[PDB]
C-alpha cells in the first residue's frame, strides 16, 4: 500500500513528470527483493486507465524511468505479460492539450510495449548490456546476430515514431517522457551501431542466403540512421547539451554497394 501511495504521488493530475522523491522511491522498491513486482505494475498499469492524460503520461514515464533506473527484475517482469500498455484508442477530449497528448501517449505506450518485447525476445535489455569489442553485440555469433539486429530495428522504430518536433514539446510532462526517450536512442543506437559493426567483419564469408539476410539488415540501418539524425536534430533543436549527443559520422554507412557486389557474385553461376 506505501508503493500503490506512491505510484499515486508519482502520477498526480499535477502538470509535471513525475517528481524526483517519488521516482527514487519506487526504484528503491525494485531493489528490495521483498517487494512484489507484479503489484507494484499493477498499480502503475491502473493509473493508466485514468481518463486524464496527466495521469496517463505520468504513469507511463513512470514505468520507463523504472525500466531505465529500476532493478531489471522490473523490466523482466513487464516482459513476461503477455499484454502490457492498452492505450491505442486513448484520447482525452477535456481540452486541445488532451487532444495533443493523446497522440503523444499512444505513442510512447507503444514503444515501452516493444521495449518490453525487445527484453522477451533476446533475455536482455539492448540499452544496458556491456559495449567495446568485447561487449555483447561486437562479440554475438553469426546466426545470434542475424536474429537480433532486427529486434533492435523493431525497437527503434517505436521509439522513432514518437515523432516529436521541438515546438511541441510544450510541457513538463512529454518534455519528461522526450529526456527517457533520448536516453534509450542514444544507448539503443550504440547497440545498433555495434551489431552493424559485428555483420560487417562477418559478411563476406556468410552463406549466400545470411547474406541477403545481412543485406536487408544493413539496407534497413541506412534509413534508420537519417531518422535517427532527424531526432537528434530536434534534441539539438530543443536545446539538449551538445556533448550529449552522440556523434553519428563514425556509423560504417558506406558499404552498401560492396554488399550488393558481393551477394551478386554468389547469386551468379
Amino acid at each position: 500500500s506505501a508503493v500503490s501511495k506512491t505510484v499515486c504521488k508519482a502520477t498526480t493530475h499535477e502538470i509535471m513528470g513525475p517528481k524526483k522523491k517519488h521516482l527514487d522511491y519506487l526504484i528503491q522498491c525494485t531493489n528490495e527483493m521483498n517487494v512484489n513486482i507484479p503489484q507494484l505494475a499493477d498499480s502503475l498499469f491502473e493509473r493508466t486507465t485514468n481518463s486524464s492524460w496527466v495521469v496517463v503520461f505520468k504513469s507511463l514515464i513512470t514505468t520507463h524511468h523504472l525500466m531505465v533506473y529500476g532493478n531489471e527484475r522490473f523490466i523482466q517482469y513487464l516482459a513476461s505479460r503477455n499484454t502490457l500498455f492498452n492505450l491505442s484508442n486513448f484520447l482525452d477530449k477535456s481540452g486541445l492539450q488532451g487532444y495533443d497528448m493523446s497522440t503523444f501517449i499512444r505513442r510512447y505506450s507503444r514503444y515501452l510495449n516493444e521495449k518490453a518485447v525487445s527484453y522477451r525476445q533476446v533475455a536482455f535489455d539492448f540499452t544496458k548490456v556491456k559495449r567495446g569489442a568485447d561487449g555483447v553485440m561486437r562479440t554475438m555469433n553469426t546466426e545470434k546476430l542475424l536474429k537480433t539486429v532486427p529486434i533492435i530495428q523493431n525497437q527503434m522504430d517505436a521509439l522513432l515514431d514518437f515523432n516529436v518536433n521541438s515546438n511541441e514539446l510544450t510541457n513538463g510532462v512529454i518534455n519528461a517522457a522526450f529526456m527517457l526517450l533520448f536516453k534509450d536512442a542514444i544507448r539503443l543506437f550504440a547497440a545498433y551501431n555495434e551489431g552493424i559493426i559485428n555483420l560487417l567483419e562477418k559478411y563476406f564469408d556468410m552463406k549466400k542466403n545470411q547474406c541477403k539476410e545481412g543485406l536487408d539488415i544493413y539496407k534497413k540501418f541506412l534509413t534508420r540512421m537519417t531518422r535517427i539524425s532527424e531526432f537528434l536534430k530536434v534534441a539539438e533543436q530543443v536545446g539538449i547539451d551538445r556533448g550529449d549527443i552522440p556523434d553519428l559520422s563514425q556509423a560504417p554507412s558506406s558499404l552498401l554497394d560492396a554488399l550488393e557486389q558481393h551477394l551478386a557474385s554468389l547469386e551468379g553461376k
